C-alpha cells in the first residue's frame, strides 16, 4: 500500500506537470 503509492506517486511528479503543459500548450 504505502510502498506502491510512494514508488508510483512519490517518485514521478514533473512527468504529470510536463504532460499537462504539453497537452495544454500543444
Amino acid at each position: 500500500g504505502i510502498g506502491a503509492v510512494l514508488k508510483v506517486l512519490t517518485t514521478g511528479l514533473p512527468a504529470l506537470i510536463s504532460w499537462i503543459k504539453r497537452k495544454r500548450q500543444q
